[PDB]
DNA sequence: TCTGCCTTTTTTGA
DNA sequence: TTAGGATCCTTCAA
DNA sequence: AAAAGGCAGA
DNA sequence: AGGATCCTAA
């Protein structure tokens, strides 16, 4: 696990908490266990012109990606054990959106149990409808409500 | 002279990044020496359902103020006394924002003078030109050149 | 089955 | 005349 | 910013 | 986010 220095996450605390985006997804799909998946994404964006500045966070970051969207570009984080190590330590400077990242830890941390039983399913997806709730939800569709309705 | 806080610094820095702005302005007004005036402005823009947060910097800063729009709510601080202590301080901890920052201290350190020549206020017009060139200017309609038809 | 990455869209919140 | 504040708008960069 | 839908390798 | 324009009291 790497480590982060304390300057470089404060900085990155307060521009997160600006122009990033900390999103939890229950993606449908037919071929997972309780027929939908979980996703967890990190997410920081800036116009293109400034790609240069997400580029430099990979590299600060030590894992992740930045892709061009054409007028705009995106450094983004999935995968799971990074992501966990990252948002743990950035976590305690966050201000806006601090909320968001432990529930993030609090899914991340549940995830076996939850591919058990779908209870406990259910019960993670409903801490994916509190991170929309928490952020500036607009464009949602799938919800622990969705989840449920596939009870059956 | 209010000496701020370093770790406030580092996580204000990063907000101001994100969602901040330093702006520099010519207002054509008939009523001013050179019939125009500069506008000096540090604003940063949230939702107004977490204004909180801006008043909360108006408390951190010690001065400035907060608007609401509607939508949106600005923090905003023009008073160029204190506005030239807070950039001094931010400046050094800015990544994207510190050369429109450097900008807005040299103007202010001659605004006394700015009135003395009508060249040199045309020189200062220019410095404000390269703060709109770096910042992501959209809607511009004065500047420099605009004021250089002092030519009469 | 499961995860990470790819692609695209929507609607603001800057 | 001036500085600071008030109001309104545009166009994205989130 | 904050989702949507989808592919394919493991 | 990044402007443009209008108000007013000292
Ligand atoms: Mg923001
Ligand atoms: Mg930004
Ligand atoms: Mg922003």
């Amino acid at each position: 696990n790497t480590k982060y220095n304390k300057e470089f996450l404060l900085y990155l605390a307060g521009f997160v908490d600006a122009d990033g985006s900390i999103i939890a997804q229950i993606a449908p799909n037919q071929s997972s266990k309780f027929k939908h998946r979980l996703k967890l994404t990190f997410q920081v964006t800036q116009k293109t012109q400034r790609r240069w500045f997400l580029d430099k966070l990979v590299d600060e970051i030590g894992v992740g990606y930045v892709r061009g969207s054409g007028s705009v570009s995106n450094y983004i984080l999935s995968e799971i054990k990074p992501l966990h190590n990252f948002l743990t330590q950035l976590q305690p400077f966050l201000k806006l959106k601090q909320k968001q990242a432990n529930l993030v830890l609090k899914i991340i941390e549940q995830l076996p149990s939850a591919k058990e039983s779908p209870d406990k399913f259910l019960e993670v997806c409903t801490w994916v409808d509190q991170i929309a709730a928490l952020n500036d939800s607009k464009t949602r569709k799938t919800t622990s409500e969705t989840v449920r309705a596939v009870l059956d």
